[PDB]
């Protein structure tokens, strides 16, 4: 009956989400660098690239009227401002803003854009869109400051963006991840991904995947959530290290 | 297995609707309500500000099944400005609020997490989920709200350190903060609030709120946050 | 010129801010439930007693127009949910409210009601109350679930006072402070209090009573500060032990 | 001993402000903004977002004297809607405003940190202080503010993880968030928000904002923390 748009599709917390969507009736579109081997749609782009994501959004929509939206695709970065040999580069920064902040904007102004004359649901609803920031957007750790920064202007995104789209009937959410197996976790060595995992309370544990798929599809599924930032991290508050 | 629930504040609104979707859901639901209602749930009527009381709902949800799920819903609002016309706001409807909305909701968190703390982990090491309900008053007061916004912001500041420490016993403490919702509680005030509701632009049905403690109970990852379920509402002054 | 009631006075953040007040030339009254020796006028009561409060709040004004109010009164717990013979008591819980944040509330409405026919200054303002939390009503520990609820009442406070005050001319402001010597710390062992104290970035110390009372002068003297809560934390974010 | 500033955005307003205090407080004052002034400060016509521009204005503070505080105050507005009459909002246009805001606000913050990293510690063992500029946009972001808010909330964030590592340094990192001030920065919107700050019921005054960053400087325990200095106001959509 409708279609879903999820970045970050091939892998992770993306991945979860699309076959979540896909096994709740939805007709599946992934953007991302990779294709792979699931039942859907993939559309092989960049987030950072408006041809690509208009590419996608289109895909989406000649398969049924485009309702889910979820922007899952990002890099990490380690990186401290002080380095051995000088500071934290510039393109290194540049280069994480460009895929988690306005990767996340370009997918929302465009998939909001294509989603505005959608027939509304029973609630009113033209679409939902959910984007993915991090709990380094409120405790940056050190080393963090590209990512956290990038994170936090996701976070700060849905307000406004919620507050206008509104008169269009479509929702903005955001989900802010603790640990999980993301980018943020896959560029630490061993040692690290240890003591990071060991901070989180309860469960204490990386989070599963599936996890973040069932808070995304019960957010498509509650319309009195919006303009909100929702923490899924176990009761984690990361330390400076 | 079957455990059982507790849901404080069950008799209406909010309270009522997360019992009753509990219920659904194959709990075996007690609530505790200064009144009984007639829904097909147990009842025990009592204060949560009252350890006798809740103590009396624990066992009772007990006597059922062991407690795996607990809803504080149970509260009062008040609308008093810090200066009235003849005099300052009162001392005691101040100290009412807190101790209904954030005594009771310490009462009932602290007697559930004792009364599960030996319950066997389930299949995600959970020996129980502490629900508390807050409000966006928490966040946003509006003029008028100092009582309830003060008892909200106490129970948003209770989630973590109570996350934090019940984590060791698997146990759960998270923290839902409504927005404006169709509940028992001047048209005037009412019209203004509605009208700045974005999206969905009406009052929240109680069904939503209990959609979302449903949700927290069946998601192990939402521990020690505020969710606020308002649909963007960021109450202004007036 | 004018008057100050500092409630607290006699010992750690409110003895400094009383003695910088008086040092910036009010005429200041301490409320507190012991007297000390310093220039300053002392006045034994409870915050959580109206009579009492009403008595420094007249004390103050009779000394002259009362403009500054800083409530730094408080105690401290560590208590933790689930004890070793019981759960945490009930009335541990209430006696942390009563003091910290009722106590807070009742010399606000108590002197905001006592100020509202103050002539204005060039500014428009009648007065300011300068409340103090702490952090842990943003990153509570564990065994603090009192004191931070206690703390996260007086933070949500801060709006809806300092909205409606607003129309009296009279600014509510709330100070957030980290580790300092207060009764948080005191009532902790020093395996406890040296822990606590290497977990702050910079200052890699405890706060100085002095740098909490530079902050409320400076909130004193700048009225674009208005129902905000200002962290004095030297980057702490409290970790679960 | 006497010091050095370097102040962005000096040539107006906020940063205008803030270089005018600092240099009446006994610092050598270097401002960096796209254009020079004509006030009694030393400027470096530049680029915030240019590694090369923000190099030698750093090089020209420490030139007078060991540089110690930093102020970024350079940014730019903008107000566009996500969905306009013929499009979505630009692409390039958001760009813009995050390089400025945000990446401007970094370049100035490594290349200043680093410039500090080695000089002797005064007697609070502080190497420096570098105060960033935000907004409330960044947590209330109004319709039509998604850009700014964005940016804005890019440096809020930016903050901690900032303060945590450079504590080892002895350099500190602290965020103003100003609400509504009269800056150079339609009449229609601007009597909206005006009307909303509850007090003072007026529009800031850069040397109020100037004042809070002195006393930023002045005070050791402030650190990785973002100050609201509004007036109360919490922008609505509208
Ligand atoms: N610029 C980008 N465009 C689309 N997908 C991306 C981009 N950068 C990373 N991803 C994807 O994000 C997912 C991780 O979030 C990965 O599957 C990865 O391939
Ligand atoms: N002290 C209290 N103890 C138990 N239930 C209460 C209390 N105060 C209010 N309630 C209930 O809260 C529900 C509203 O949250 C109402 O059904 C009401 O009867
Ligand atoms: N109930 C109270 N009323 C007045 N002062 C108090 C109270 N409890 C603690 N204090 C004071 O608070 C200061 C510490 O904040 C101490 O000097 C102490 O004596
Ligand atoms: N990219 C930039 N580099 C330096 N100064 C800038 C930049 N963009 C805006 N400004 C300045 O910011 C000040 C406003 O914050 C203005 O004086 C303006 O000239």
């Amino acid at each position: 009956e409708r279609s879903a748009l999820v970045t970050g599709g091939a892998s992770g917390l993306g991945r979860a989400a699309a076959l979540a969507l896909k096994a709740r009736g939805y007709r599946v579109v992934v953007l991302d660098l990779r294709r792979e081997g699931e039942d859907l749609i993939y559309v092989e782009g960049d987030v950072t690239r408006e041809e690509d994501v208009r590419r996608a959004v289109a895909r989406a929509q000649e398969e049924a009227p485009l309702f889910a939206v979820v922007s899952a695709a990002g890099v990490g970065l380690a990186e401290k401002i002080l380095g051995k040999e000088g500071p934290h580069g510039l393109e290194s920064f540049r280069r994480v803003l460009e895929v988690n902040l306005l990767g996340t904007f370009n997918v929302l102004r465009l998939a909001a854009w294509a989603m505005r004359e959608n027939p509304p649901d029973a609630e009113g609803q033209r679409g939902v869109i959910v984007n993915t920031a991090s709990v380094a957007a409120f405790e940056g750790q050190i080393g963090q400051a590209a990512y956290a920064a990038s994170k936090g202007g996701v976070v700060a995104l849905t307000l406004p963006a919620a507050r206008e789209l509104a008169g269009w009937g479509i929702r903005v959410v955001t989900v802010a991840p603790g640990l999980f197996d993301t980018p943020l976790l896959q560029g630490l060595p061993e040692k690290a991904k240890a003591s990071l995992a060991a901070q989180v309370p309860f469960p204490p544990r990386l989070g599963r995947p599936e996890e973040y798929a069932a808070l995304v599809l019960h957010i498509l599924e509650n319309p009195m959530l919006n303009g909100e930032v929702v923490r899924l991290d176990g009761a984690l508050r990361m330390a400076p290290r």
